[PDB]
């Protein structure tokens, strides 16, 4: 059984636009997006559908692109570290619920390194 996807909206929290943000989601959101190895990670994991009814016993803070590219297009985020801590918990989750050289965490290794890439310099 699936919990509710992490929130993309929330009334109670600040908003705000930086140049920072908004090029996480034109620029490194919006190519990472569109990788090859993106596709597991374009929207919360179905535990059901995957039979993985163990993934959320373990991963007690999901995340994931899609909720990611929800909350950029929100304004939902008060800094781009926001961002990037979200972007952190999808690769540390990964790598805690598989092993090394499993299929999925070469995918997310290899989104993870472009991603680094990206965001090495971000605009000002
Ligand atoms: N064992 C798996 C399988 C996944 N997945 C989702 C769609 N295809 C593979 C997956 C996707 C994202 C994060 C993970 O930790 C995953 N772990």
């Amino acid at each position: 059984m699936n919990p509710p996807p992490p929130e993309t909206s929330n009334p109670n929290k600040p908003k705000r636009q930086t140049n920072q943000l908004q090029y996480l989601l034109r620029v490194v959101l919006k190519t990472l997006w569109k990788h090859q190895f993106a596709w597991p990670f374009q929207q919360p994991v179905d535990a059901v559908k995957l039979n993985l009814p163990d993934y959320y016993k373990i991963i007690k803070t999901p995340m994931d692109m899609g909720t990611i590219k929800k909350r950029l297009e929100n304004n939902y985020y008060w800094n781009a570290q926001e961002c990037i801590q979200d972007f952190n918990t999808m690769f540390t989750n990964c790598y805690i619920y598989n092993k090394p050289g499993d299929d999925i965490v070469l995918m997310a290794e290899a989104l993870e390194k472009l991603f680094l890439q990206k965001i090495n310099e971000l605009p000002t």
